[PDB]
């Protein structure tokens, strides 16, 4: 039937995200600790359950953290590397997935911080050498306009994290979970499954 509750389990964005119709978008930051702990066992299994209806798509929030802009850039190219060759953001070949983990790895588990903003090329170098990508590979892929296009979609992410934080769940674009009230996978994935078919 219809088993959520607005106000509670989500709410309807004020603004919604444009051009993200049956998406199930993450808004997250690297330097974001239960970004990285719902990453690490939430956004995988409730993404496979809603595959069928929905497309998982990663934003990150350029606002957070010393280097969430060179994040961005890297992820934005990485994305586009990994969707361009047919290659699923949760593979275990993902090249956005080995930077984003590494990253959090690096963030939020060895406190690294490459010298507080002084230092975008150890920063970079962190996820590019994850990802198995040089220097100027991503330089070049950066100047793809449709790489730029999605750096500013994601200037939406703003927005939508002031809200309740990050990790921020938004369903088509105009429905946000409240991370704090959601009860389990497989409760998640229903929910989303149920924001996803309203008209």
């Amino acid at each position: 039937a219809s088993a959520f509750t607005e106000g509670t389990d989500y709410m309807v964005l004020e603004k919604p995200i444009p051009n993200a119709d049956k998406t199930l978008i993450k808004v997250f930051s690297y330097a974001c600790p239960f970004c990285y702990k719902y990453d690490k066992a939430v956004t995988g299994p409730v993404s496979d359950k809603v595959a069928d209806l929905v497309t998982f798509t990663p934003f990150h929030l350029e606002t957070k953290g010393e280097y969430g802009k060179q994040a961005s850039e890297v992820f934005a190219v990485l994305i586009a590397k990994d969707k361009a060759a047919g290659i699923s953001l949760f593979d275990a070949k993902s090249q956005f997935k080995k930077a984003k983990f590494a990253w959090y790895a690096a963030y939020h588990d060895k406190k690294e911080r490459w010298s507080d903003g002084k230092d975008p090329a150890a920063f970079i170098k962190t996820g590019l050498d994850a990802a198995g990508m040089s220097q100027a590979d991503f330089e070049a892929a950066l100047k793809d306009p449709a790489v730029q296009e999605t750096l500013e979609k994601w200037k939406a992410a703003y927005d939508v994290a002031k809200i309740q934080g990050v990790p921020a769940y938004v369903v088509n674009g105009k429905y946000l979970i409240y991370t704090k009230n959601i009860k389990s996978i497989d409760s998640m994935a229903e929910l989303v499954r149920e924001l996803a078919t309203k008209k």
